[PDB]
């Protein structure tokens, strides 16, 4: 039985460091129910470290977490010119937490889950998973690094 | 070989009809380079009938165009209560013309060419083509029946 934690598509509150020039919340809400996706596209401009924190979210008995992001990639050739610091990956990180850190963040005190790569807007899903955790919460985040990405999905659920 | 007539993704001026509570244009304008999206998300209302209109768009020597588009749909059954008036498809449709209508749209001028299919977000990727085509020009659209779809690709190409 897969018991969700998470399900940023169905409705949050996320931070972003740097605020503006980094990733960036897109919405529709001005329909009958909202739609909401993160993106960053800084293909151009070089050393890129561009982070998005989810919510605390809660552990409960979770023991190992897997974690399904949709998302699009545009490809690094499809920009003209050349953007000789475009990246088509970004990562996947966490953080361990018996409290709300509220709007506290620093990416020093995440660990690395993965890269993410896509293997001329192109799909993925991918799913990683982490474990053991033991503490009452979590928080997931993104780093981008140069990339050019929406994320349409981010489902965190165990098995139990 | 492909030859490449629209790609929205690759950067246009659409238009929606109704404008503001039907098609909406989601976008990240705050990085090197832009996101763009429509969607739409009109699930509750009932009776929807939003159309979103391409750019004119020339014919050269074209005569079968293919269309290719990427999108996410939102599963009915992911709205709690129910939302008896969603739907899961939408609707692609085309118009030629020698002359380009500017802002000037009427639905009953449009030519069905298909209902899309998927077959909680769902990532899609749909061809489908028509022709002969003939005239100077075309536009294409889409119309939302009360679909939760977001727009991530549109191109069209022939085969030279």
């Amino acid at each position: 039985k897969e018991v969700v934690l998470l399900d940023f598509a169905a409705a949050l509150g996320w931070l972003t460091h740097p605020y503006g020039k980094g990733w960036d919340l897109m919405q529709n809400i001005m329909n009958d129910m909202p739609i909401y996706m993160y993106s960053v596209c800084n293909v151009m401009s070089g050393d890129q470290d561009n982070w998005l924190r989810t919510n605390w979210v809660y552990r409960g008995e979770a023991e190992r977490i897997f974690i399904e992001l949709k998302f699009t990639v545009r490809d690094c050739n499809s920009f003209p010119g050349g953007a000789s610091s475009c990246k088509e990956t970004f990562n996947l990180y966490y953080a361990e937490s018996d409290l709300d850190y509220g709007t506290n963040f620093q990416k020093r005190l995440f660990t690395k889950i993965d890269t993410i790569a896509p293997d001329h807007v192109k799909l993925n899903v991918e799913e990683r998973s982490v474990g053991p955790l033991t503490r009452k919460g979590f928080y997931l985040a993104f780093q981008d690094i140069g990339a050019c990405v929406a994320l349409l999905s981010v489902r965190v659920y165990y098995k139990k």
